[PDB]
């Protein structure tokens, strides 16, 4: 619809003026399955990694936040076994004025600062809290394997 234009504008800006560490590859025929890559931010267990995700603008978008999925296997509290990403702040604070650039920046932030309260990976959530050195070593080891 006319939303297609609004996203075409933002996505085109995203490819031209990309956020640091984030590259967006939309197919012009498919502007609702956005292939994205996030580099593991320096200082995180994911440093040096290349993380392929897909951003799925839902049917109720942009009144509900888009759903993000990691294609790269990752050990992260907010990522499920299918690769699903849970950004609770986005769920809780979502308004239409939040651009796609914001979602992608938020997902990048979550890699740096997971949220164990709403963890899809229980074990990662526990480890982040109970034994941090062990969560970081596993996230780092799995980054080396799949990053």
């Amino acid at each position: 619809p006319h939303i297609i234009r609004l996203v075409y504008k933002e996505v085109t800006t995203l490819t031209a003026d990309p956020p640091d560490g984030i590259k967006v590859f939309p197919n012009e025929e498919d502007l609702t399955d956005l292939q994205v890559t996030i580099e593991g931010p320096e200082g995180t267990p994911y440093a040096g990694g290349l993380f392929r995700m897909k951003l799925l603008l839902g049917k109720d978008f942009p009144a509900s936040p888009p759903k993000g999925y990691f294609l790269t296997k990752i050990f992260h509290p907010n990522v499920g076994a299918n690769g699903e990403i849970c950004v609770n702040v986005l769920k809780r604070d979502w308004t239409a004025e939040l651009g796609i650039r914001h979602v992608l920046l938020t997902i990048k932030m979550l890699l740096i600062h997971p949220n164990p309260e709403s963890a899809l990976n229980e074990e990662a959530g526990r480890l982040l809290l109970e034994n941090y050195e062990e969560y970081a070593a596993r996230a780092r080891l799995l980054t080396e394997i799949h990053g």
